[PDB]
């Protein structure tokens, strides 16, 4: 099983914001960078923020990453339907000697009505 818990799936509507966590622990991402990577079905999946908080280039602003003690989260404010991907954070894990990623987090958007 994954070493990084992540959020269960969620949704919204265009315009919406939407908040995916990653929590770890202190043998990872409380001392070492998170990544976050966006991943379409069939394609393989691309960094959007990287060093907790900063964005790849290209990436719009209304993705912001953040950490604080042993918990990540990225949200996304202004959703757009282009966003609906699944999200995976990552980071170094010091006491397993590996890049751990989270299981992944569904964002869904759905058409308003």
């Amino acid at each position: 099983q994954p070493v990084l818990t992540q959020s269960p799936s969620v949704s919204g509507t265009p315009g919406q914001k939407v908040t995916i966590f990653c929590s770890g622990s202190s043998s990872n991402v409380e001392d070492n960078s998170v990544y976050w990577y966006q991943q379409f079905p069939g394609t393989t999946p691309k960094v959007l923020i990287y060093n907790d908080d900063r964005r790849s280039s290209g990436v719009p602003d209304r993705f912001s990453g953040s950490k604080s003690g042993t918990s990540a989260s990225l949200a996304i404010s202004g959703l757009r339907s282009e966003d609906e991907a699944d999200y995976y954070c990552l980071s170094w894990d010091d006491s397993l000697n590996g890049w751990v990623f989270g299981g992944g987090t569904k964002v869904t958007v759905l058409d308003a009505a």
